[PDB]
């Protein structure tokens, strides 16, 4: 629980979602100013902040945004430290120039920190290139934890009951089934891949939730993006495995993708 009257907000909005904004602010530490991302609340927004602010508070990884803490004061707030350079898809957007061995970099930061998340035992539900911060042109982090859920003790699954899902990064058994596990987050990474080889394009361009699912049904998938190491859609179309139990988990792919990572670091010497 933070203190109001060390944290210092700017009026301009970074950025906004279902939730209400994202602001740039400073919060006093010990010592030192430490620059913060806020999300602000606009009964069920207030609970899912806090769940969010629950989840974030037992991670503790390079590749995922760290949680300062949460403030309620003219409305709930959750202090996190800033990734100042912003999304991942609006950055690589207005970028086009990052080349191909700098997107395998920091995709595979994204596949060390879900690695842990798997470990973990935390489903995140809605890894997309918009979810994914970058500090530096070097190094991105995941942060939105809104939709995440804490794996029960006995289960490999989260079974939703109900919503306003995400529907173009969900893997087959979560639209079938409602069924989310780390091996689902797998199938999302596969789109995220897609967007970053794609500087920020939106997947299934034109195409409704629906017949989407339909694609997908008929064993078709997205193509390769202009550029994209064959290698890397590879990995692509292996995370996008339709049978959830022979997908791979994040070990396996964050493995895939170091290799890949350091051929490619080979050939630039
Ligand atoms: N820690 C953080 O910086 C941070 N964390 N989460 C989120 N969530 C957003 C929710 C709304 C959609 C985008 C994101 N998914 N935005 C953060 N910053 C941020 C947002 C936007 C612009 C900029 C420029 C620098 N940073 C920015």
């Amino acid at each position: 629980y933070l203190d109001r009257k060390l944290l210092t907000l700017e009026d301009k909005e970074l950025g906004s979602g279902n939730f209400g904004t994202v602001k740039k602010g400073y919060y006093q530490m010990k010592k030192v100013v430490k620059t913060v991302a806020v999300k602000i609340l606009k009964p069920a927004l207030k609970d899912e902040l806090l769940a969010e602010a629950n989840v974030m508070q037992q991670l503790d990884n390079p590749y995922i945004v760290r949680m300062i803490g949460i403030c309620e004061a003219e409305s709930w707030m959750l202090v996190m430290e800033m990734a100042e350079l912003g999304p991942l898809n609006k950055y690589l957007q207005q970028n086009r120039h990052v080349t191909d061995k700098n997107i395998i970099e920091l995709v595979h930061q994204v596949s060390m920190g879900m690695k842990y998340l798997e470990e973990s035992n935390f489903v995140h539900r809605d890894l997309a290139a918009r979810n994914v911060l970058l500090v530096t042109q070097h190094y991105a982090k995941i942060s939105d934890f809104g939709l995440s859920k804490a794996l029960r003790a006995d289960e490999n699954y989260y079974k939703a009951q109900t919503g306003k899902w995400p529907v173009k990064w969900y893997a087959p058994e979560c639209i079938n089934y409602y069924k989310f596990s780390s091996k689902s987050d797998v199938w999302s990474f596969g789109v995220l891949m897609w967007e970053a080889f794609s500087y920020g394009q939106k997947p299934y361009r034109g195409m409704k939730g629906s017949e989407v699912t339909a694609m997908l049904e008929k064993g078709e998938r997205m193509g390769c993006p202009a550029g994209c190491p064959r290698e890397m859609y590879d990995l692509m179309n292996l995370c996008w495995t339709y049978d959830v139990e022979n997908r791979p988990g994040f070990a396996a792919v964050e493995l895939r993708l170091r290799n890949y990572y350091y051929d490619v670091v080979n050939h630039h010497h």
